[PDB]
């Protein structure tokens, strides 16, 4: 049985790493059928991928470049795809009975929409977009309880590492984002590793004046998130939701070599970790082969050559985004939504030289303080409406706080 | 529901660590039932253990301290144990329907005899004794093919580590020492971690001069073997047999902080590792709970405090015992039997200040070169007698070489 996969956001970083490892793995033996590709706007790139991979379905979000895609594709001999457009095309792909697994490599809040529909169709969802879990974790949980045969399999590297450390006999008794996942897998505690980002050695005074150029010189948004360690704060909430680990049992550790990707402490106090070169091919591949593994031709890890690994605790004073993520997660309710939203705005303000480093945490903290816990709707549709309303409110609030001071 | 366990070698390092962790696990709930304790002659220590754990059976190998044991144990009120001695006693305990799991913490080739009988009675054998696997790997594989419900669960720290790094969903479909274990578990290669012992950074001139005093100041035997890295050599052969990993796929790494206990590379090139403070309580406990894990109160690993982990290749010029073990393993047949036996002798000679460090590998090498391959008996009982004959031959040959140069 080949593995029938759709790639959503095929032309981006995650998407192109997915097709890479699929390509290489297929050269060893033909295991993967790429059944569908979906992008926003990159019509020429999508064309090139369709030419190589010959998928049954092509979809582009933006209506404006639909006709252009149809024209380009006719150049391809012996190939009659179903060529689609927009949300409707995304839903048609998700409901195909010939597709088993969907890689969600669509960034930002937009990525939740396809994630939702992939679950609704009881697919395996290889989810890279941590913001969907941070903004909508409780909703995704409820949804995964309606759609019992759907599964989220984590792609974010640290989360993939945690998942790889587990015994699948116990994993198969539950699934990601389920209450009691950690209890069933006998997990006590998580070490969430971090690169620490480019500002890891700067003083408070140096940080006061750092700029986005300093942080940038991956995509801009996750790069800024890595500089402030808000990425890791988002990943702490992601860990809580994915594995049902309490916040007091998630420890961020700075591992600048980026060889140990994260570690899992069980109840006996034994720790199991996943290691490799920094790499998104293995996380992606595992999400598509779980619960099995297949041969690759990747470079073997040469531990003697690596020689030295280092670990240290991040300073919360230098990286206050971490503290804010814990605070929001511990509060629960819609605070993680608010955190994610306000960080989207502040990240962009910093990227564009409108605010300073410590203003990022300042704005986020102020939005969080202004929010009030809301009765969580038991209706799935109403709940999604609440998440959207709170998201838009928090972004607006972030922007207001910025413009007040400015 | 209690797990019924026998501790063979109850008064030694492994045996005392086993009872220490069982004690802690039995504080509130009756998790384990200590059914039997077996020792060589340490009759007063056994007495004290009998008072604590009140096993159904006590057994002493040395019949000359039997009456002293019967004397000591009558002081314990409303306790009527079955007190047995020697090989007969051992076999009656292994035969009991009241015993599920046996921890083998008997040292040297002597530990093979209870290992074999434990397998012949379809028990779970929690095996610390590596010499039995090196000396009789092929024989134990054959025995485990006959005795279908018997299992060897490793307790040696690195081998427990490897075993934990595997996915139990795959492990559960095979068992250690079974052909095709590595295929079923998708294992590509093993990183077999070592402390490197006390002599790891000596120059060749310095190493010429080392004495047993230097190496000593666990059993004394294993302690000298750690110094010469013959322990690791034996462990390579143990790896090969337990996990069906080819010798070219076992890599010794020196990791002096002893936090990472060993690592498995899978066929996708993902590596999984097991880490903890140097410790034998986790390996022993896991051998008795596998495929589950239970709660301990061990000190949690503080990776930030450890701060630094290092890795390098051992020098084979400095640690020639490693090379000899690989050579012996790869030759197969009874060469591992001869390696282990000649080492028993050479280890003891160095321990007692009779030979120099490089004479250890010299003696072992000469015995290996002297040995001629033998047709492997096809029946169990003859194959065992052949192992014993060769083992005795190689010890005598070692002593003869020593006597001649001396
Ligand atoms: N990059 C990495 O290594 C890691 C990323 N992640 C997460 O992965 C997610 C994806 O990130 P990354 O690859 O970096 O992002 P990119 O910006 O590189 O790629 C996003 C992709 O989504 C497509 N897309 C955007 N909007 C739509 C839409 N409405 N419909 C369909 N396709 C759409 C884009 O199409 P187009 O080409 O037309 O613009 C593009 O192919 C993020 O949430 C990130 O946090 C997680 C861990 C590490
Ligand atoms: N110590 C450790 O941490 C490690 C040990 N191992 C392996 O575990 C095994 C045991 O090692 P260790 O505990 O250090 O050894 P010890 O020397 O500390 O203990 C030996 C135990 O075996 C008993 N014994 C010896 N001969 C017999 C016999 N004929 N019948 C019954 N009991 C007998 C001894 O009894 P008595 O007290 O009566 O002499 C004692 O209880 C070895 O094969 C070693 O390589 C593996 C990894 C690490
Ligand atoms: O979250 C992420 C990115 C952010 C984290 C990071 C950054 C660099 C390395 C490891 C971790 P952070 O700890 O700084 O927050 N992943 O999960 C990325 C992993 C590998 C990215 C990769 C890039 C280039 C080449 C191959 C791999
Ligand atoms: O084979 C062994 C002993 C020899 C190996 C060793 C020695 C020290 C630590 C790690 C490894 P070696 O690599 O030098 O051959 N184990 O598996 C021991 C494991 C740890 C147990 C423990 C022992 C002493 C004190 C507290 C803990
Ligand atoms: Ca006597
Ligand atoms: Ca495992
Ligand atoms: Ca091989
Ligand atoms: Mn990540
Ligand atoms: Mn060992």
């Amino acid at each position: 049985k080949p593995i029938n996969v759709a790639i959503f956001g095929s032309t981006g970083s995650i998407g192109t790493n997915a097709l890479n490892i699929i390509r290489e793995c297929n050269k060893i033996e033909n295991v993967f059928n790429v059944k569908a590709l979906y992008v926003n706007k990159s019509v020429n790139e999508l064309y090139e991928q369709a030419r190589e991979f010959l998928p049954e379905y092509l979809c582009i979000h933006d209506k404006s470049v639909y006709e252009e895609l149809k024209e380009l594709v006719k150049n391809i001999k012996d190939y009659k795809p179903i060529i689609l457009c927009g949300d409707e095309g995304m839903k048609e792909i998700c409901s195909s009975n010939s597709i088993d697994k969907i890689v969600i490599g669509i960034d930002s809040f937009q990525g939740l929409y396809s994630t939702m529909y992939a679950i609704m169709n009881n697919k395996i969802v290889a989810l890279a977009n941590k913001e969907s879990i941070v903004s909508a974790g409780f909703f995704l949980k409820k949804l995964l309880n309606i759609h019992k045969n759907a599964k989220i399999i984590p792609v974010d590297s640290e989360h993939s590492a945690i998942f790889q450390c587990l015994d699948n006999n116990k994993v198969l008794k539950t699934k990601c984002l389920q209450d009691n996942f950690s209890k069933i897998n006998n997990i006590n505690k998580i070490f969430l590793c971090s690169s620490g980002g480019p500002f890891q050695n700067l003083t408070m005074d140096e940080l006061k004046n750092v700029t986005s150029e300093n942080a940038l010189k991956m995509g801009k948004k996750i790069t800024i998130d890595s500089a402030t360690m808000m990425n890791k704060g988002l990943e702490v909430i992601e860990t809580h939701f994915l594995f049902d680990v309490d916040y007091n049992d998630i420890e961020v550790i700075v591992h600048k070599e980026c060889i140990i990707h994260s570690c899992v402490e069980f109840i006996d106090k034994s720790v199991i970790s996943q290691m490799y070169y920094p790499d998104m091919q293995i996380p992606i591949l595992y999400s598509l082969t779980w619960p099995d593994r297949i041969k690759t031709n990747l470079k073997p890890l040469d531990l003697a050559q690596v020689s030295t690994l280092t670990f240290h605790k991040p300073s919360l004073e230098h990286f206050p985004c971490i503290k804010l993520a814990y605070q929001a997660g511990i509060k629960g309710n819609f605070y993680p939504t608010v955190l994610n939203a306000s960080n989207e705005i502040a990240n962009n303000l910093f990227l564009n030289n409108k605010i300073k480093y410590f203003d990022i945490s300042s704005i986020i903290s102020q939005v969080l303080e202004s929010f009030n816990s809301q009765k969580v709707s038991e209706n799935s549709e109403d709940l999604m409406k609440q998440i959207l309303q709170i998201h838009s409110w928090a972004k607006d609030k972030a922007t207001d706080i910025y413009n007040k001071h400015n």
